[PDB]
């Protein structure tokens, strides 16, 4: 349940309310790190076939060592921001000497830890993989002083299944040149994400949001491959930081408004334009358009403030009348009376226009309503699709209510001889100025043309002195 | 097979034909079952190897079963729908009491079979993965109760082999939030997608398009994670219906047309905007304007009706007669003067414009052909690369029939001094009607400077009268 | 590596220059090749548990082999090319009779030879993986005409290993339609590419560029699928040539420049529109709109000419006098007076118009500076992060040398009254052209109404003769 919707037949728009918010107001960074056991490239050649799969697959540790040593070396009008410039920022901090083994120091008898860096930052640090200590314990001792010797088969399977996570590291970050997203499970484990989560300097309602929605956390995380320095690998996972929690969201879903009486392509149209998401935060409205950049889970909208348009609460005024005088809302106008199905939370909307067939049906009844010219809404309640023209689209059943407000098409409101079908993204203001704009110099010039009867024109040019009489140019020699 | 192209020289344009249809129309969803073995929080902790690897695989197992737990908790006036709609819908019943029970009983004797489900949707089911034996019957017998002993190391690879489809289909879903495309093969087999093609309630030539086509099917799919309940995971498949099959095809290409003659930046230019894939449906022509959307093997096209347009057959007359009566074939306007090149199916279209270097090259010849300014056509016959300014264009080297279709450009038809060079997405009849307002606008002016010509100024005031002589005013004593 | 950014007031932009260049020119294309040992069903039955696993990774191997049989069978007025187009023309080739005899000959002694093929390119060829000669000599032998017998462990692991490969390959094409990027390390390693690029027709400059960067050009590269045939699977590689090294590069940052004199929507906004990325290329200036197909590893720019724009270099007027006469720059206007910001390399752009907060902050002392309404700017020295609304931009912590250029806002140049906010893709002459024609029509109206006070309206009709005297009609007679 939860959702429920709004349809207004006078703007051929639609709003789903009942969404709470989960914003991205912030970044988080914590310092990965993983301990290596280089070089020692001195192979004892005993051909025996568990000392070549030994050896065989210490080779892929040093070539995902040395590959990871040769990385360190209205969708418009939004904002550009660069997404891992603060992670990238403590990628710089490692660069410097001693940090490196600040943090090596401080991991000497603990997996996690937090290091205070030179730049003033303390950051969580922490390690995942330990293969240090099973080459140097486990596995070389046996084979570099010894005479090189493998006693046990498991020992060769063991080996590959402890370096496999840094095979499936390096792996990723050379097909990303270093900056991953999503954070997948080699990067960061559930278990280790979620004492991270556990750790990190945020609330409890912080901390249950994440922690019930790890998949979204990865999808909105990045992990950037920092430095292979001293025999420690170190990159940095930059988490998300949502500050903006359990405030209401609504989306507005808009779909084309055109007249059905006019002549062939003589109708007129217009379309709402500001659709997105929209959520309550601090006093404004967050504006996201582009709904992709947006993750929903149940009732749940997980969206970036990255991406999005601070606004006045006023814009909720456009929903019930676009006309209002608070907030001018944004429109397109077009001739193109094409039909076209918006999908929304629980209902679509259908724009039907000239002689496409535009139906919505059910799976055990078949088509049980069919759409005349004009803007008109359905929800799911009892149907599964929607049809216009050659195109079958799915209905979301998600159960809600739905709500019909019936009034008159606002595009019936304008005359279509002086109506701008060109403006690819304008507002009620900027159209009404159009028209009383061009409407006036049709007033003006017209009073012009019939202002200037009853002047007299030039007189003969003769080298003749003319006077006025009777309506006409007479000689002055003619009085004398 | 055998593709023709046409090349109008007068609309700067080329369309290939020669294609076949494969248009996805709907979906059919199915559910795919992996029965599971309960989990064992706590199995025998031995220090044996091979019982260690054996228990480190059955902790993969776990967390595999954890993370899937935790996870049931011209194309801008195109339409918006929820591709996703049709398999989630399934989801939403399997959640209901009982209906994992119904599919449960319904796989015990067979890997596949087809379940009525409380919806009166009949599904198709099938068991896809062996887990639940191979645990409860080969190795936790062994190893489960009061015991602990793995007798031979094949058995822990040969569970490796087998939890390893498992742990990828959980490593999908939780980097995807649930929901993954195109359809990998660890989601479904090609055997086990062969299987379903051949079971769906389609004709035997959309089984047999679909046959030879399984990559595009991965494409076109969907994989929907839904339940974990009583020891099975159940996952939805969706995949797509090719309705409209072997109907012709053709694709349109279209660059910038612009004058040549004038001076400066004093050119104008129009370009047809109504780029993309065009195919015959049900007496009308889906539209495809997202040229990504559609996947071309050999000279079969597939595409999606969800990112079409429906329109009637009078479209057609755009590539005949743009400035047909019919249909109103929609143009872009522009004052820039540059250039570029457009890849065709079997040739390039090349609108070489200012003081730019257009070519065409063999790569054993060389310079082949200097293009002059305009919009001009070449084949691949003998063609290998395209040089535009300083961007190199390979040629596609299909072999096929060029015809070139002398014609003048129509944007010669055009006066400059009232061509509406800033319209975005205009049409033929929009743009004639900013030039018939452009022209009343100079015609008003016109009017009332022929309406003020011959009229008299005022004469001075002195306390003299004034005569008319010569066009001007005279001493009424100077003739006395 | 000295990074510079000057901040243009006057037009609400930065350009960021001091980067090098590295342009993809054309594409070179390798075959990659695998050895195959097709192909037995002729399975003994002995069911020992080293033999069965080998059953087991045989049947693996034929799926995959079979799997990759059914396989061979500003930015919108950008130039449209076909990027595998090269690619695919050489698997074309490899249709033809004897061309993977030709390259399978050619590898019989070495893992790497160049091949000349029947169209007379020469084509490096790599023989990654050889499971002919492992399966033929290693395990067939025991199996096929021994009596079937496995006798080690190690070669069942060895076998796992080696056929891991060509599974991964399969799997990788299977969901990419044949065609897949960037170049994963299981269709190429770090070293075969290594081996590939230090081969290849190139200058030592362009081989040291490639190798030092090689997770850019797997960014930059495709794999191609072509053919299974002969027991040889053949696919392409087509990598990137860059033509043009070293050049200076600079990007571009726009940001809307609105009014802030006039009340609630009454104000007009402007916003360059030619954002992206721009290098010296042959005396021109390539231009690459989509800041996404261009990636900057340091100092390097690595950008694609296929998505660029050859224009003079009297484009950099813009940046110094953007109303100059010799090259016209596109700008957009609107009537949106919404706040936002864009970062930049060095720094951040802040437009903030309204009621809207805007900050710049540091992370010791807090906010340190509170814009004002219009666009602003602020280097990273000493600021961490910026806040307009409810969103927080961090900003780059690149050290660099940024410099303010004071200039006066063109958006004050235009009156509200005439100006056309409706532009969604415009230029600063097609701006005022729309004013010329307005101002024209309101200087002619004016220069009627003074017109028509001065004209002499008609003398009495009372058959007498009139002459002028004080404004007024007086009798001739009178003075006589
Ligand atoms: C222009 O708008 C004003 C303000 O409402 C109105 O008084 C006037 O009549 C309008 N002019 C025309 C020609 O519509
Ligand atoms: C332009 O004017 C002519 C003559 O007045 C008329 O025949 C034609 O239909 C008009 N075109 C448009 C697009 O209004
Ligand atoms: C506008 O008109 C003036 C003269 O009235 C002319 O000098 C100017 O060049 C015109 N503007 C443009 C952009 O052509």
């Amino acid at each position: 349940q939860n959702i429920t919707e709004e349809f207004y037949q006078s703007t051929c728009s639609a709003v789903s309310r009942g969404y709470l918010s989960a914003l991205r107001t912030g970044w988080y960074t914590s310092v990965v790190t993983i301990e290596l056991s280089k070089i020692q490239k001195n192979v004892c050649k005993s051909t025996d076939s568990k000392v070549k799969l030994i050896k065989q697959e210490l080779e892929r540790y040093n070539n995902a060592v040395v590959e990871l040593q040769s990385l360190m070396q209205l969708g418009f009008l939004l904002g550009i921001g660069s997404a891992v410039a603060s992670g990238v920022a403590v990628c710089k901090v490692l660069h410097l000497e001693g940090e490196v083994n600040k943090i090596k120091n401080a991991l000497l008898s603990t997996n996690k830890a937090v290091v205070s860096l030179s730049n003033g930052v303390s950051v969580l640090t922490f390690k995942v993989l330990d293969l240090k200590n099973y080459i140097d314990k486990e596995l070389l001792p046996q084979l570099n002083n010894h005479d090189c010797r493998i006693s046990n088969i498991e020992t060769v399977i063991e080996f590959q299944q402890k370096n496999n996570r840094l095979l499936e590291i390096a792996r990723e970050f050379s097909v990303n040149a270093g900056i991953t997203t999503p954070l997948s499970t080699y990067m960061l484990t559930n278990s280790e994400l979620l004492s991270l989560i556990n750790d990190m300097p945020i609330t409890n309602d912080q901390k249950k949001l994440m922690s019930s929605n790890v998949q979204i956390v990865r999808q909105q995380s990045y992990s950037i491959m920092c430095v292979v320095k001293e025999e420690v690998i170190a990159y940095v996972v930059q988490l998300p930081i949502y500050g903006v929690i359990d405030t209401p969201c609504w989306k507005l879903h808009t779909s084309p408004l055109c007249t059905t009486d006019n002549k062939e392509g003589s109708n007129i149209c217009l379309t709402r334009t500001d659709r997105g998401w929209y959520c309550d935060n601090a006093g404004s409205v967050s504006f996201f358009p582009q709904t992709e950049t947006c993750k929903v889970q149940s009732n749940r909208v997980f969206c970036d403030t990255m991406n999005s348009l601070t606004l006045p609460t006023d814009v909720n005024l456009c929903n019930t009348d676009i006309f209002n005088t608070k907030y001018d809302c944004k429109i397109m106008t077009s001739k193109t009376d094409i039909s076209s199905s918006v999908i929304t939370s629980i209902g679509a909307i259908v724009s039907c226009y000239g002689k496409t067939k535009c139906t919505a049906s059910n799976k055990n009844r078949g088509i049980i309503k069919t759409f005349s010219n004009g803007c008109d809404y359905v929800s799911n309640k009892g149907v599964d699709t929607v049809s216009v023209g050659n195109t079958l689209y799915y209905v979301n059943k998600l159960e809600g209510k739905a709500l019909y407000i019936k009034g008159e098409p606002i595009i019936n409101y304008y005359d279509p001889l002086v109506f701008p079908s060109d403006e690819f993204d304008a507002s009620i203001a900027q159209v009404n100025a159009k028209i009383n704009q061009s409407l006036a110099f049709i007033r003006r010039s017209d009073e012009l043309l019939s202002a200037i009867g009853g002047y007299i024109p030039e007189a003969p040019r003769d080298g003749q002195a003319y006077v006025r009489k009777d309506g006409e140019w007479v000689l002055l020699s003619t009085f004398l």
